């Protein structure tokens, strides 16, 4: 890959390995209780701690085989896509004493690397859950956990990137694995910064010296556009480095009750920002949402702000009318499309763009295929009904 000529048009295989409540709520829906969620376990720890250690194998036996598969690739390809970022759990290769957690994960991994291969699309390895978990997410395994940083875990999270080296850093994957990310959005306020820093460079320095020549990701940790400029630089020798911005504008009352307007210059402005920075950049993860609707969205049995049921948020609409993409008014299409062309125009300013997510069971806002086959995502993916709202040069 040439990150200097070449743009990224992907989208994430997210829900596969590390599963999410919203993504694919059938398989957390049966723990219901009537209209109570009090018994539904709100995390992979808990649904596999839950189900033991038969059952869930069983289950996530036949969700490995069945989320994405050979044909999900050939259509990917066919669209006019790139690439793909695979999120991957740290027990996917490694458990701690006590894990709840089932392994076969890497056999389905390998299986999509030669899928990627065949169909010519590029990867990123994503560990997106370290022991302890670093954000408390729903995502990286374990809800409402901050403990990356103690005891041992980051040790036994360099020990899980060093497999992750040796295997798929090397001349066998050469040609498809374009980036390894060594962690998903840690949670920077919650985190010591110099510790998380340190543990990127020993994680770059373990990779360079297995003599692997594969970019390393870092992602922004949520800090602001330029923080990471004087981290890993070309005067110190450090090379291959990109980073990964996240990006959205659901996750607070403020960003909510913008205006279509106001969503639309945040967007490009995101594009002026990241155009600044010294390193290469991909936005990692970015979805067409305007609202955080999506059933179990902000978790299990939590609530939406955009009405009013969450995180002390202003009502701003009802979420009903928008759970259903055929229920949708048109202006909440017209919306939605030019929200989609604006990021698309601001990420394309520079490294590219990897959508969150490939697919879901039934949130539209979060899916690429639903986006596409309703006409709100750009196909061709350089087609324009709103050209040019942000005035890039």
């Amino acid at each position: 890959w040439d990150y200097d000529n070449n743009v990224i048009r992907g989208v994430n295989l997210g829900g596969w390995f590390v599963l999410e409540p919203y993504m694919t709520p059938s398989l957390f829906e049966p723990f219901q209780n009537g209209n109570d969620q009090s018994g539904v376990p709100v995390d992979e720890y808990h649904w596999t701690q839950t189900l033991g250690k038969e059952a869930a194998l069983r289950i996530l036996q036949k969700h490995w085989s069945t989320w994405i598969t050979e044909q999900d690739f050939k259509q990917i390809s066919n669209l006019g896509l790139n690439f793909v970022r695979i999120p991957i759990g740290y027990w996917a290769f490694q458990l701690l004493d006590n894990d709840p957690y089932v392994q076969g994960q890497v056999q389905y991994l390998e299986k999509a690397l030669g899928w990627a291969r065949k169909n010519n699309i590029r990867v990123w390895i994503d560990l997106h859950g370290a022991p302890g978990s670093q954000n408390g997410f729903d995502n990286s395994g374990l809800r409402d956990s901050y403990n990356f940083q103690n005891g041992d875990n980051t040790q036994v999270t360099l020990n899980v990137l060093n497999t992750i080296f040796k295997k798929y850093g090397g001349n066998e994957y050469s040609d498809v694995v374009i980036g390894i990310e060594l962690l998903n959005e840690p949670l920077g306020p919650v985190l010591n910064m110099d510790k998380l820093k340190q543990f990127f460079l020993d994680g770059y320095n373990s990779l360079r010296q297995t003599g692997s020549v594969t970019p390393v990701i870092i992602h922004d940790a949520f800090q602001v556009f330029g923080y990471w400029n004087n981290f890993l630089t070309v005067a110190e020798g450090q090379w291959n480095v990109v980073v990964d911005h996240h990006h959205y504008q659901v996750f607070s009352g403020g960003e909510l009750s913008r205006n279509i307007n106001d969503h639309i210059s945040v967007a490009c402005n995101w594009g002026w920002d990241a155009k600044k920075e010294s390193h290469w950049n991909v936005a990692g993860s970015w979805s067409a949402a305007l609202t955080d609707c999506a059933k179990w969205l902000n978790g299990v049995n939590r609530g939406a702000r955009y009405e009013g049921a969450y995180d002390n948020a202003p009502y701003i609409g009802s979420c009903q009318p928008l759970l259903d993409i055929s229920q949708w008014s048109d202006e909440h299409k017209t919306d939605t499309r030019r929200y989609i062309e604006a990021q698309l125009d601001a990420f394309e300013y520079t490294g590219g763009w990897v959508f969150w997510s490939w697919k879901t069971e039934n949130a539209p806002e979060w899916s690429f295929q639903t986006l596409t086959y309703n006409g709100l995502f750009p196909q061709p993916v350089t087609d324009r009904q709103f050209p040019n709202q942000c005035g890039f040069h």
